[PDB]
């Protein structure tokens, strides 16, 4: 090839939870830069809306409906991306959710988030990784959160099933390194999306003195999963201007 | 001296031998009573006896610690036995290397033995060392919560959430005036190999059950008594592999 | 597309071989002109001549980089040449293993080369990039920062102060524009090491790297690249570890 | 206890006042013979009358740690006292906020100060450990070293060094029969100006709802320099209340 490693034309890439946000804008970046893309979502017509848009802009894509802690629903996607582009080479695991809870909170919430945020994403890994073999290499890309390495309280359930995520980003790279896989995570900090007084209180610690757009997720997301990267993997990196926001 | 426990009350899981024991013993002699635990209660029995014998107070108990009837046992018969709950050392735990293509079941029970459970008890144990006036909690956790390995994928990210789950509920249990904090104990032996066993550990020796009993007192004392949310490797300054 | 230094005005040190002129030659590839830094100034002449020959803008120059003139001069040789300067990359560096009785001197050298050289050159390029609405500074530290080893005293400890030095000049010069990442490169086959590299100490080098091979330059001037581009706009205080999963011990 | 420095000397640098004081005085107190340094003479004897009448044993001399003839001066001045040397509190330290555009003799000083110091120091100190048959090195480091705040160039990044340095020479010397640590304290009321809201302001983020204690510190310095530590070696101990005073 003589194009530069920071394409990925030929790939094909799974994106979860991808309706909006950051899995949007890694969607149709990965499109743009030459993926086929698998849309997937919680509600399919966010996530078909996203397939459309890929569609109308020149790319390939198609738009799923994924509960990722569903195991048929998770098996499905795998089949579907198969069935459609017969390959799968990038997989982000984008889906997740939960936020500040109580010590005192029930243990279903204790253990949703680590259904939510780390057995989904393990599973669809599990799922992937044969077939990125077959392939003959891939990328795993984690969208984790700040809350993985930082202390607060109201975090235990949702900092704790974070740092798991960081840390089966780091062993698993070891399992699958040899599968010709690598497997990286994205921290974003806080992302401007859809109050000019509570923005500058936000970023009191943050260097760059901006909040995060979709796109800046989604550009390092494109280089962690490109063969830009390709001697990259087991990494944690933290996309936050330089701080923490509050 | 502030390294003494006198005047405590200790819950010890997964406490017939290995490090649970070493600790039970040690908390004991350090003034303290102890209501020891384990999956197997002739185990946890045997231990609670011994430190009767050797002049200390405590009992032995039952409890496979994910069982939430068994976890609220452990709480019940430590008040009723010794009147308050000050200290909690959650040292059950299990799992090790295992493939990446592993059953979800596998990967799952990983975080149920070991960190599930654990946050329970945290939970269960807490508002008691709050109406003691404070208390402290003691997780055992493992270098693999650290490290970076091939077949770790559950036990290596269930130890790395007990890891940080340390260092946040510091921030939540703190204002109840409890402390909490995590020791990663090194290969505890418990001649060829062990030469290559040895090869990246500075010390040259590897680790006594007691190693870790001295760090779980210092830590579980008053003599540690502004530390908290803190992960102590204890390891002889490398790692055994 | 982000990934491109259009209009960019690049010092690269200690670039005659290896990373540093691997990241040169990429740079300017991207769109960046160059100012191409070493010791050994024929050194840095040829990469800037490749770097013309190939079309692109860049001039090389004589630098040691703990060497306060040396500095000065680089930097308004850059602004004689170009006019601004945007991205600076702190690649030149050195040490290695020592025992702990080394000589105090060999303990100091390490921070002198590693450490105070690319402070004091940040410290000249930043009222620069400030003027000139915005650059990146990029430090090449090693995995040594991280890492625990015998022998490492001086050149461990000194690359664990670059990584921390970024993460907090970050705080610094963030409200002037200026975005401070390093690179923590594990083993890395340049010619340097190709050379002296045997068949089998490339294999326990690959023992405990997953990814199955050594680094090339190539690498490290691709993350280089991302890093100090447009596509890394909001990333600041960063080391990126390109080690190919793993350690090379 | 094991917690005892029975038939231990330790020299204890910067022990005029504040932690290092602390540390001395407990050194004393658990059985050690203390080598007392600091900067002022009279504070260096001032503690070491003190802790003479308490009934332990102690010399007071004056040093600066950054001095090469001073620092040989201390250590043959504990051998001729007391015979040996088993134990090093590398106490002695200086520096904090500094502009980024402070003069290079400024930055340089950080580290003549706080690093290179210490390790001469420990080079000095550790042939007399490994003829005494084992021996322990603390260093104390500061929160600065891991934090990440503006104007902190020269203070954060030394205390990183010496961190990290810490980790290493634990390699270095643990083959001796020496052990190697560090403790990073938080905020510490010595005698050291602060205000209410100013202390307010510092609680805020630390859970334990209490600044630090100088004897706090120096119970973790004897845990550390103990045989109860006997198989720690490399390890940074962060001694904070369980969050930052900032």
């Amino acid at each position: 090839s003589y194009e530069s490693p920071f394409h990925l034309n030929d790939a094909v890439a799974i994106v979860t939870g991808a309706a909006a946000g950051i899995g949007r804008a890694i969607a149709g970046t990965f499109a743009k830069a030459g993926a086929s893309v698998v849309v997937t979502d919680l509600k399919s017509e966010g996530a078909e809306a996203v397939a459309a848009a890929i569609r109308q802009a020149g790319g390939k894509a198609i738009g799923l409906e994924c509960n990722v802690t569903d195991e048929q629903h998770r098996e499905a996607v795998i089949k579907a991306a198969l069935d459609q582009f017969g390959k799968i080479t990038v997989l982000v695991n984008n889906a997740g959710g939960g936020g500040p809870k109580p010590f005192d909170m029930p243990m279903s919430d204790f253990e949703w988030a680590f259904k939510l945020n780390l057995f989904s994403l393990f599973r669809l890994s599990q799922l992937a990784a044969p077939h990125m073999q077959k392939a003959g290499g891939g990328a795993i890309l984690n969208i984790s959160s700040m809350a993985g390495e930082n202390t607060n309280v109201r975090m235990a359930s949702y900092g704790s099933s974070k740092a798991a995520v960081n840390h089966l980003t780091r062993n698993i790279a070891f399992d699958v390194g040899p599968m010709g896989i690598r497997v990286n995570a994205i921290a974003p900090g806080a992302i401007k999306t859809d109050t000019p007084e509570i923005e500058r209180a936000m970023l009191k610690h943050t260097p760059l003195g901006r909040l995060g757009e979709a796109q800046d997720i989604a550009n390092a997301a494109l280089f962690l999963c490109s063969p830009a990267a390709a001697w990259i993997s087991g990494q944690v990196l933290t996309v936050s201007g330089g701080g923490v926001q509050e």
